[PDB]
């Protein structure tokens, strides 16, 4: 095509499934490692595994719009809003942990984990009374804050800001009965890929905010980590650009899929080459097409993340059993 990258076919209000999957096609090292996923035996129908290793799969080779069908039945969203009633990690964090559980006893087992886990310290300290408490916590993505926040900057600033337990809602230090107290929290690490969701949608119903936050093509984060390491540095580059308009709201994602800063719009199935300036700062917001969400990488790996991937990186297997389908199909 004009682009060597192919769209996907809209089949329903999947609302943000198309930026999602594009996004997670686009992750290379993900992609490697779905395809070497032992779906041999699985219900053709059932295995969500599958049923992603088709997609990808399709988006690698065709020349065609591809088809997302067999997935959306395959993990049962299939009602009128069951997209409309989740958000985009919602649905990322049920096509991840499918792949994960797959994944294990595998040649690719902790690959999920090892490109989007990060470990955050949640901190209680009393005021008064001498009583502190930390203890870790996963995360595979963060939700920002946005309203009344200029930024990126800001949003994280806020984030990692200590608050108070005061009066009402005071802290129960046990032994030392209830206190007054500040808790927190602060990041130990960042993975490789990071997924930040911006919190556009608030509560009589849910709105959606469209005031202007802004973000950067590279963004330093050394500053939010607690300890740091001046071999590794916290600089991620941005890669993709999710994005939704209206309230009416139609759904695209921005790609610069090899690192390069060379912007791609996926509007389904319509791919065309676009400028910085439309993947980035025309999503800022101000006074409604913006941004809901965002990737970043760490430049440390965008490599091994953006590694390059062939036809031989399929195995035959699979290739094999994804022919067959075709040509049942072609039956019609
Ligand atoms: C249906 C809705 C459309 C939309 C609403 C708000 C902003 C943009 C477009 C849509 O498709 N969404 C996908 C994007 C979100 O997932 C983002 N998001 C995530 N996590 C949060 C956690 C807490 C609070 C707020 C958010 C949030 O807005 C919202 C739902």
């Amino acid at each position: 095509k004009h682009t060597g990258y192919v769209g996907l076919k809209n089949q329903g209000a999947t609302c943000y499934m198309n930026s999602l999957l594009q996004t997670l096609f686009f992750t290379n090292q993900l992609r490697k490692a779905v395809y070497m996923m032992p779906t041999e035996g699985d219900d053709s129908s059932k295995s969500v595994p599958l049923a992603l290793q088709r997609v990808f799969y399709e988006l690698q080779h065709s020349d065609k719009p591809v088809g997302t069908k067999k997935l959306t039945k395959s993990f049962g969203w299939e009602t009128l809003d069951s997209f409309m009633q989740h958000d985009v990690q919602e649905l990322c964090r049920v096509l991840l942990d499918n792949v994960e559980n797959k994944m294990k006893g595998t040649c690719v087992e902790g690959t999920i984990p090892k490109l989007f886990r990060g470990k955050m310290v949640s901190y209680i300290q009393c005021k008064e009374v001498d009583y502190r408490s930390d203890r870790r916590e996963d995360y595979y993505d963060i939700q920002l804050s946005i309203k009344g926040k200029k930024n990126i900057f800001e949003s994280f600033v806020d984030y990692v800001a200590v608050e108070q337990l005061d009066g009402d809602n005071k802290y129960d230090a046990g032994e030392h009965g209830l206190q007054e107290a500040e808790k927190g929290v602060k990041f130990l690490t960042l993975p490789p890929v990071l997924h930040l969701q911006l919190m556009r949608f608030m509560y009589d119903q849910n709105i959606k905010i469209n005031d202007r936050f802004e973000f950067p093509e590279q963004l330093p984060l050394d500053e939010f980590l607690q300890k740091t390491d001046p071999k590794d540095p916290a600089n991620y580059i941005l890669h993709a650009v999710l994005v939704h308009s209206g309230d009416g709201g139609h759904y695209v994602v921005y790609l610069n899929p090899k690192g390069d800063g060379k912007w791609c719009k996926f509007d389904d199935d319509v791919v065309s080459r676009c400028t910085k300036e439309e993947a980035i700062e025309h999503n800022y917001g101000g006074h409604c097409t913006n941004a809901y969400m965002l990737v970043y990488i760490r430049e440390s790996k965008l490599s091994e993340v953006l590694q390059a991937v062939t036809d031989h990186d399929i195995p035959q297997q699979l290739v094999e059993r994804l022919q067959e389908e075709k040509r049942i199909e072609a039956q019609k």
